[PDB]
């Protein structure tokens, strides 16, 4: 008890941070995968004080982190070295950020938890699931031969935002506010490319390609739902695949949120692994 010790912070500093990563390597080598934390958001000053970091005779074991994206709910990132787990780590440390987000006018917290470690008891306590995130990956250098579809495909340009606004409107419904500026701002960016798939004459798909030197994210994948179930949306991520490949590049990497697990089974098939997934939880505070 004597060296148990948590610190309440506006802003990790660079001791803090590294700390953290340290905690976060530990976590990730443990458990495969690990929450958001956002190390973009934490080096950066905020109203009320954000993390809580517990401490065991100076060593980092422990942290939660608040998060205010949206305006119905504080997103909640929770961490414990293996070691000292169940030990009433976490517990605490809820009842630290608790009166800050009192202090806010929220009462609802998810949590991002590492698929398949808390199923069982966080179902227990009245959490509700949400959705998965899965950040995906493909080291294979050998491209994709067979996805022989109907379909061309071309490079979106400014004068496609009524096409990329319509596919976005009934692929992303709940998303979509401004897309014509979104898709504005992501078409003036020169790491971004977008690809729309053609059936016919009709764009009947397209993905979004952020490159890198050495990689490319793919994000944003949609097919019209009519045109949904024909094979379009693997020869689409196909086509990117071999479009990242061709230009040297040794890795794919893919974002896509999901409500099961069964969903994933498409993006396995052309060569995908899992690198990271979370699934999201529910509570209002009511339930501590
Ligand atoms: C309540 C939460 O912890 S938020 C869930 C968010 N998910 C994550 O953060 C996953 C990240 N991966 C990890 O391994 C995490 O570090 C954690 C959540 C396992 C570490 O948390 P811990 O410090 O070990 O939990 P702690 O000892 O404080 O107990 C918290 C409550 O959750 C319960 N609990 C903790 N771990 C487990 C577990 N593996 N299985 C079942 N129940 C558990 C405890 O019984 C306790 O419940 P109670 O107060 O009603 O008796
Ligand atoms: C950031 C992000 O979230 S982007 C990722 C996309 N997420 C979304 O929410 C967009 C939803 N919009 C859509 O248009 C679609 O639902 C998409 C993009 C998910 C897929 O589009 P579709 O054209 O329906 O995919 P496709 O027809 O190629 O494959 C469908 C199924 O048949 C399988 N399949 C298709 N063709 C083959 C084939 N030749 N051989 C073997 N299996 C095949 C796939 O494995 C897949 O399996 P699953 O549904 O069980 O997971």
């Amino acid at each position: 008890p004597r060296g148990s010790m948590i610190t309440q912070v506006n802003q990790l500093d660079e001791l803090q941070l590294k700390d953290l990563k340290t905690l976060r390597a530990e976590c990730k080598k443990n458990d495969g995968s690990i929450p958001n934390l956002y190390i973009h958001i934490l080096k950066q000053h905020r109203s009320l004080p954000t993390s809580f970091l517990y401490y065991q005779n100076g060593a980092l074991i422990g942290f939660l982190s608040i998060y205010f994206f949206y305006d119905d709910a504080v997103e909640v990132a929770v961490l414990v070295s293996p070691q000292y787990r169940r030990q009433g780590i976490a517990k605490q440390l809820i009842k630290e950020a608790l009166p800050l987000i009192k202090s806010q006018n929220y009462f609802n917290l998810i949590f991002s938890c590492p698929s398949r470690l808390n199923d069982n008891w966080l179902t227990s306590k009245g959490f509700t699931y949400l959705h998965s995130e899965y950040f995906m990956e493909r080291d294979d250098l050998n491209p994709i031969l067979d996805y022989i579809r109907p379909l061309s495909f071309r490079m979106a340009t400014l004068e496609d935002i009524p096409i990329l606004c319509g596919l976005d409107e009934v692929c992303f419904p709940d998303k979509n506010q401004d897309s014509v500026h979104r898709f504005q701002q992501i078409l003036n960016e020169r790491e971004y490319e977008i690809v729309i798939a053609m059936l016919n004459n009709h764009p009947i798909g397209k993905s979004h390609i952020r490159w890198q030197t050495k990689r490319a994210t793919l994000s944003d994948i949609a097919i019209l739902p009519k045109e949904q179930g024909k094979g379009f949306g693997s020869a689409l991520i196909a086509h990117c695949i071999n479009m990242i490949l061709s230009e040297g590049k040794s890795r794919v990497d893919l974002d896509v949120e999901t409500h099961n697990k069964k969903a994933l089974n498409l993006y396995i098939q052309l060569g995908f692994h899992i690198q990271n997934a979370c699934d999201y939880w529910s509570i209002n505070v009511n339930q501590l």
